[PDB]
């Protein structure tokens, strides 16, 4: 009877993280989604917090957590100093790439136009940061004609303020990227715990 | 219309915010109780997330709040370099007693035997580690006749191991303490979120 309690228990925790990351998710989008900096880095503190307490996930929350995480990398994507990877070369926007490339998902024009934005601005900031060196070293990880050989003429002219990284912007970059969490907010604004926390604020009205 | 759909957005999140709170205080007492050592070091990190997430705190969320800084700092006792106060001499079984002292709870028979066990041991783990003179200074700040003189007289002869130490020891301070965090069990086992999911997990048996 102890055991059998015990393991109801345990399960029952597993079910109420599950609803915990899928609002944390919610939540850590639509601070990115507002540029609301300081909520959204604690909200990801939250969300880390939460997923090191989790153990078995199904396919659902592995892209739950994997959007968080490309978020977050994205948030992060001019922190040349920040190490996301355990390969410590990896700068953060290589690695939000490597995240869009893996997550479950439609591959549909947005999803292309944001994959070689990613690309642009990976190149892009470590020009921006005096890093020549560097540059080359994320194309070549990168890239792995046209798009290819405009790139490694800027990265060799060392012209760091070229008006091609103007034209695919990081603004550009992240304004299509909220594009995209428009869409996780719209699929996810009906998951348990928002719902349920809806209801009680309407009550009240 | 745009900042009347943030503000019932905010609201919502502190609603499920506060519900997180109180499921993380009852896996915090559980796994305290059971002696889940591991478990209980993952949940506090996602307790502290979630409360830095909270703004406006009722009486209740104080309590559960306190709670769970009081099963903290009792967990760190014999770590002794843990400093939970920004007055870095205060030890954590001393941060612990703060605690007890100011919960709005009833001051019945076991209340005042978990404070006594706790003053005598915050005396015993200085002691154990032969820190003879922080033993004199945690007895000052606490004491604050005869309990008073008997801990005065061992500190003085540096009797580490005094059997008045094994009478009241650290394991019948943890076996008080458990008794109280049980009723705490008792009480939170009802809240939205662990009922919620309890009955999912009841529905699939
Ligand atoms: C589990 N990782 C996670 C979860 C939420 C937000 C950010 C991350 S991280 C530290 O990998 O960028
Ligand atoms: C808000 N503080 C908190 C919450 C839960 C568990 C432990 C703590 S602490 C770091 O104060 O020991
Ligand atoms: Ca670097
Ligand atoms: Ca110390």
């Amino acid at each position: 009877e102890e055991e059998e309690d015990a393991g109801l228990v345990a399960e029952a925790e597993a079910v109420a993280a599950g609803w915990m990351l899928d609002f944390l998710c919610l939540s850590l989008c639509r601070a990115f989604r507002d540029g609301r900096s300081e909520d959204f880095r604690r909200t990801r503190n939250s969300a880390e917090a939460i997923i090191h307490g989790l153990s078995s996930l199904t396919a659902c929350q592995l892209r739950t957590i994997y959007i968080c995480q490309f978020l977050t990398r994205i948030a992060a994507g001019k922190t040349l100093d920040a190490q996301f990877e355990n390969d410590e070369r990896i700068t953060p926007l290589e690695s939000a790439l490597m995240i869009w490339g893996s997550i479950e998902k439609e591959h549909d024009k947005l999803h292309e136009e944001i994959q070689n934005l990613i690309k642009i601005q990976a190149i892009a900031v470590c020009m921006e940061n005096g890093n020549f060196k560097e540059a080359e070293e994320v194309f070549e990880r990168i890239f792995g004609m046209p798009f290819k050989s405009k790139l490694l003429m800027i990265i060799s002219q060392k012209d760091t303020f070229h008006s091609f990284f103007q034209h695919f912007s990081y603004n550009h970059m992240m304004e299509k990227i909220k594009s995209y969490v428009n869409y996780v907010l719209s699929e996810k604004s009906s998951t348990f715990l928002m719902k349920a926390a809806a209801k009680v604020v309407e009550s009240k009205r």
